[PDB]
DNA sequence: CTGTTACGGCTCCATATGGAGCCGTAACAG
DNA sequence: CTGTTACGGCTCCATATGGAGCCGTAACAG
């Protein structure tokens, strides 16, 4: 009845040996970067997947591809594990939150059974989308045929076809011997037509041709090369046509050939995914497709006042029960507002994540391990007790939960608490405490008792900003679920937008302001938002949008080229004597260009092995021994160090190091400053996680000369973020405040929210039934409005 | 604590609800083809797996494919479940039994912890030989190089290049328009050397060059088609070359390519798989490879000799001890004859299900459901009691068996017995009763209870036939582990071989006696083994194997066309008034025609319908509506049914129907007789399981007119087969033998040993230590040897 | 010195024909 | 009538080039 782990050696772990209990509610706790997501996800669920996908069939073991064995020693007591964690794909079409949840299928049965029409027998099989039987023949069951319209084939229709006509990548015929622009010449040939004509002279016959192919016509064609040449005989299929092929064939592709093309409602069922007359049979005056479209809270009312006969009740009591607790798992998770015919592509984090958990509760597996990642976050203070009796009723039925959190709310309800620390990285890594909530308060070594007892808060201030009368005002903001609203957000101030889950603040912020903000001062292409008007243009000079996004996909960037520090290291380090002996130059010291970097791994500093029947496996160079240089550039030092000895320094360090240049004291203080010093200056960016990633872009915003006229866009920065993390993360904002910039974040936390200058709410529910501005004005202000949950919630804090 | 199935309607089951109590032994029983391994396999692994790969990420569950859901109501109560049944696959070379145990890795520990040298540290990931650390280079840690012969390239070198010397499918230049003709003209053309002259006058330098290419030469090669012609530049990578590039790149394609390839041992490392350096730790004199070649139970024996100092035992113990116990568990599942260096592709079902079964109770994972088909299979009685305390160890650490068995030992070990019938197909598929063994026992309904008390059994002859006179000798049979020893085996009579598991018997007839019948009398092209003469090869006409192989891999054969019954009834349904008026043919009667045959199918009967982000899925035509005949055909009829109602009969049925022609009622009968009677003469071969195959290889050869000169060649026929159906192969086979043939069985169960005529005996134990012969003769003879376990388990059955 | 803009260089990720087996049929021998 | 052999017909499974983003560097203005 216990998971013994002994000798943890993944990442940074100190060697730990932790005793979990089985079948309870364990939170592992730690600061940002200490270890505990590392000790959870990469050792107990790896190696629970690694052993249950090698106890299945081999060749589902090579289709999920080799899972790497983790650096632990034994693992006794472990049971099949599932992660849930923030992910989203694109996934099918043919997907959606229905058929994700598993209730289109108890749909479908009731409807067969006791559903009446208004001719083949009615089947249970008929109504499914994914059978030829009940789909539609139009749309073949996907209810929005796929199609690119002609306007976006050619940017400029004036212009020629070698003037730059063919904006989609793949088709363009700017090389004289690409493949395109030989089928280009062919089909000139063939039609005897001239390039020169463009396509707004050109028959419209011509165009066609050349969109849609020879429709089966087969002609000669010749191609060309350095030294080759010959003919032969094939049919045009068309620019169109390929690149469907093409998509159809096979994600970042698939962005980009759906960028091009408008997905349109099908005309014969209008979206109802459905055979035209599979929707004659209706209950209560309602078709499969109308009960697929009402909201969950509304369908599941609909189905409690529902009204049956004895013999219906009869047949159908056991669908109908097991339909109406899978609504009331739906709403007691948290969204109460979705509706059963939502494609799931366009669904976000946190919403992903609640809707594989309420699954995962409606299924019924027991003897499983569950692993979860901070399920609470994109979720209102509001619904976390729905949320932890959620947990508790899952956890009740045979399981057992190692959530990864840090709310103060889950704290008082878990029944074990593993706390990591006392730093993070090298200086973390060590179980400091473990026990019940009581004990980790008791003792004083923990880093999460000393905040849950009190003894360190986050203070709210005594004065607020005021605006100094410069205003950005939104008219008309009409996307998705607003409902033509205006807003007012000040700026030199720090400006939060609070509300109800799933209000429409995210959709607003992002789909609207950031897009426009950035197309009309970034001068970017991106679609903005249904929106009249926007006041306050010329108040701003540019927009930056902080996320946990990687800063680098590529191993040749790190974070002390990142900052720029990089440059002024390499300037001292060229103007030493040695250097200046030498004939040296700056650009000697750096591992992107010929002349300084090893010449047996290009300067990336790992070499590759290929095996007969193994993926390629990457090893450390022997000739520079991993150093990136060679022998000629190491041999100069400053200060008793080389180039590689700075590179392999940690923050705090090199900080000590370079306390006489003030040029990089001044950059090094500000990464400091964020908490990042446990990292090193050449840790590659393709390691660095999310946090890290958003930490260093702080950083770089911090280090750079404020101008008074920026805006900073945050999407819930304390995703991941301890308490301690939480207090310095306001403090760094409260500090880009005063630096005479704007600051707009959507913040949950109320930490984070009795904190700020301007609070905009928008509610007061969720779905169609929100997209309004309830409150705003002052947090002082807000908490005076009886008929709001964040003025009610900031009152009790208050 | 209960698995709660209800409405179940998979295949034949008749909607059934069953209670299967949690964290229990249960058997499931039944006749072969009465629908229980359909419920246990078909059912709850499916379910399972689908609930839990669907609960994983959706990538993962693309990658593994998409698992139709079973056509059962609701299940209560599941946990994952892996199944562990008979099934093998090439998987890769890098896979031996020792990594496949989980065993290697704490032999690596081990070496690198506590083994001495005799230079870089010592490093538990350098003994590994999946790193390029420790991998042999000439080898890449394969130990075996794959080359293939320059002798088996061209079976005739006297022939010239378009004689037929090009015997590797895919590069065979009797095409004039192939891509391989077209290669060898422009090579002949550049090497200015004639296609008349043959290999054995041309330069060895042309030869060379043509296989092995021209080394990155690039040449102008012009290709000519019907209508295109061209020319361009190219290097020949050679015959050899890109044989090796396909083989890499990419089951029957791969066992084609082997073929050709005589696979050597690597001469740097005599297939230590390890470089030169690697092998100097040793400990007590032996280093890795040594250890890994010596037997499992050897192995354990040193291990447990193997004295160390208190500093070793100290930093030691952890992982002996679980060597220890892993080498104990294989020891207990029966497998104490296996080489920790043996290849895990050379591996029969028995085997690797047994080292599965191991792997799994090793690893110890817990609350997952176990589901095992007939584990007894392919293992000697002496052995039962150890697989049953193995199976009982697996249960009791927190996990439940649904073992389908027949086994008489296995009922009386279970915790609770679920039995379906009466009889298979349509006529069972009912719960006819469940519990314990002795309620099982007391109910009169229960078939398997009827055996089990005593009822019905199989009586043993009194009478048994002598040997003619004419006998088959095989003189030094030296495959495998063979100790060069002669066997005589007497022709007219059932022959019986048994022995200790992993004795050589199934190696001395498979691979040596079978495959030298067939290349002497069939005709055939197979290696035979390494024996030195056989004797009595002229008393025999041909010899005929008999397993569960697939009679058909596609859908246009059917029992009643392959046992040849078709012939017969459409020649009257051909030579009916109707016909003859009509003017019709015995052929038009035949969905393999066109003519008779429905047009929009083809004569197939199922439709494909594609979609675009689905997999075809097949429809049954709308036409004919299934019925593979057109409206003309299916306007004759005879004695009141159509061709369509006599494919849709039963055999019972058609019987009954075809009293009145002896012609047809022989191959009926003889249907009939080996328990056919469920199946209908419409069934598609790829819808047949196993046993139905194979006892219609037994009808086939029944019907047969038995010339008295024929060998039967069987292999463990008794898999997967009740007691009922033991009875019924058992009298089919005295059948046969009193027809005039000689039948050898390598049989297990004693009930048909029992009833053998005579009987050889290999032993006295497994691995090298075996291969030799203990006792032949009667069973009665066999029965008074004392050194004989067969001898000793007969003296009790008789 | 310090910030910005523009240009050049570099890297990772993406997009139809032959062979084995079975069925039907003609011819022949018992 | 019936078994055997040989031939023809049919079917399923198998085998290199452009674009987005980051880094280094020259030029210019405060
Ligand atoms: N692609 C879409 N198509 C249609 N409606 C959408 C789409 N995306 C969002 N919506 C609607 O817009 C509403 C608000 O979405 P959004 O603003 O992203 O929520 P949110 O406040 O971030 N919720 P949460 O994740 O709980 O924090 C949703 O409740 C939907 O009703
Ligand atoms: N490919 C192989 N290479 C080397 N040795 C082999 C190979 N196959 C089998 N052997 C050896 O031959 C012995 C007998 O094999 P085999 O005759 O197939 O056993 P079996 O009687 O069928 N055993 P079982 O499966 O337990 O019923 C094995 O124990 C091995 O030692
Ligand atoms: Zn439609
Ligand atoms: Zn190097
Ligand atoms: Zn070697
Ligand atoms: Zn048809």
């Amino acid at each position: 009845d216990y998971i013994v782990v002994k000798g943890a050696r993944e990442h940074n772990l100190k060697n730990i040996d932790v005793k979990i209990p089985r079948d309870k509610f364990v939170v592992i706790t730690g600061l940002s970067g200490s270890g505990a997501s590392s000790l959870a996800f990469d050792t107990i669920y790896a190696e629970g997947q690694r052993r249950y996908v090698e106890s299945l069939s081999s060749y589902a073991r090579q289709f999920l591809g080799q899972m790497e064995k983790p650096d632990v020693d034994y693992i006794d007591g472990l049971s099949p594990a599932i992660a849930i964690d923030q992910k989203t794909t694109s996934r099918n079409p043919r997907s959606t939150v229905g058929t994700v949840t598993e209730i289109y299928d108890y749909l479908r049965l009731l409807f067969a059974r006791i559903g009446t029409p208004h001719m083949e027998e009615i089947t249970p099989r008929m109504f499914s989308f994914n059978n030829p039987y009940g789909a539609c023949p139009e749309c073949t069951g996907l209810g929005s045929l796929m199609r690119i319209d002609p306007d976006l084939v050619i940017p400029d229709k004036k212009l020629s076809l070698a003037q730059g006509a063919v904006r989609a990548s793949g088709w363009n015929i700017a090389n004289d011997e690409s493949y395109a622009r030989m089928y280009i010449d062919a089909l000139a040939k063939h039609y005897n037509f001239s390039v020169d004509t463009p396509v707004e002279e050109l028959p419209p016959h011509i165009l066609d041709i050349i969109l849609y192919g020879t429709n089966g016509e087969k002609i000669k064609i010749e191609y060309e090369r350095e030294n080759e040449k010959g003919t032969f005989m094939a049919s045009f299929p068309g620019i169109i046509n390929s690149m469907e092929r093409r998509y159809k064939e096979t994600e970042v592709m698939k962005q980009y050939y759906e960028n091009f093309m408008s997905n349109i409602p099908c005309p014969v069922c209008k979206g109802a995914r459905l055979k035209k007359e599979s929707l004659a049979v209706t209950i209560g005056g309602k078709n499969i497709y109308e009960v697929c479209c009402l909201s969950i809270g509304e369908a599941k009312e609909f189905f409690a006042n529902l009204n049956l006969t004895e013999r219906q009740q009869l047949i159908a009591r056991q669908i109908l029960k097991e339909i109406n607790a899978r609504l009331g798992f739906l709403v007691d998770v948290g969204l109460d507002y979705l509706t059963l015919a939502r494609a799931a592509g366009t669904l976000s984090g946190g919403e992903a994540q609640r809707i594989r958990l309420a699954t995962q509760i409606g299924s019924g597996l027991m003897g499983v391990i569950y692993i979860l990642d901070e399920p609470s976050i994109g979720l209102h203070q509001r619904d976390n007790d729905r949320l932890l009796r959620s947990l508790k009723k899952l956890r009740d039925l045979g399981n057992t939960l190692l959530v990864v959190e840090h709310d103060e709310d889950t704290m008082y309800a878990s029944d074990y608490i593993i706390d990591l620390g006392p730093g993070a990285g090298s200086h973390g890594g060590q179980i400091v405490a473990e026990g019940t909530v009581e004990e980790i308060k008791q003792n004083p070594n923990s880093v999460t008792g000393e905040y849950l007892s009190g003894r360190k808060k986050i203070e709210v201030p005594k004065e607020r900003r005021k605006p100094n009368g410069k205003w950005l005002e939104i008219i008309g903001a009409r996307e998705n679920n607003l409902k033509n609203i205006n807003v007012r957000i000040p700026l030199g101030v720090f400006t939060c937008i609070t509300g109800v889950s799933g209000s429409g603040k995210s959709s607003l912020i992002n789909e609207i302001l950031y897009k426009r903000l950035a197309a009309e001062l970034n001068r970017a292409s991106v679609k903005p938002g249904e929106h009249d008007l926007i006041k306050g243009i010329e108040y701003l000079d540019k927009v930056i949008d902080i996320d946990q996004s990687p800063i680098g996909r590529t191993p040749r960037s790190n974070p002390a080229t990142y900052t720029g520090v990089f440059d002024f290291i390499r300037e001292i380090f060229a103007n030493t004597t040695e250097a200046k002996t030498r004939g040296y130059k700056a650009g000697r010291f750096s591992f992107n260009v010929k002349g300084g970097r090893c010449e047996a791994c290009a300067g990336d500093g790992i070499n590759k092995i290929e095996m007969h029947f193994l993926p390629d496996i990457y090893v450390p160079c022997e000739v520079c021994k991993g150093k990136r240089y060679n022998r000629e550039t190491l041999e100069v030092r400053y200060k008793g160090k080389n180039i590689a000895e700075v590179l392999d320094m940690t923050v705090e360090e090199a900080l000590e190091f370079f306390k006489n240049i003030p040029r990089i004291h001044k950059k090094i203080e500000t990464l400091y400053d964020v908490g990042l010093g446990y990292i090193k200056l050449g840790q590659s960016s393709t390691t660095l996680s999310g946090g890290e990633a958003q930490r260093v872009k702080l950083a770089t915003e911090l280090s750079r000369k404020s101008t008074g006229k920026t805006m900073y866009i945050l999407d819930e920065p304390t995703t991941g973020l301890h308490m301690a993390d939480v207090h310095r993360l306001v403090g760094i904002l409260h500090r880009l405040v005063e630096a005479g910039n704007s600051v707009v974040v959507i913040e949950h936390n109320l930490d984070v929210i009795k904190t700020a200058d301007y609070i905009i709410d928008l509610g007061p529910e969720g779905g169609s039934g929100g997209g309004l501005v309830v409150a705003e004005g002052t947090p002082e202000e807000v908490a005076k409005v009886e008929n709001s949950y964040t003025g009610q919630f900031l009152k009790k804090v208050l």
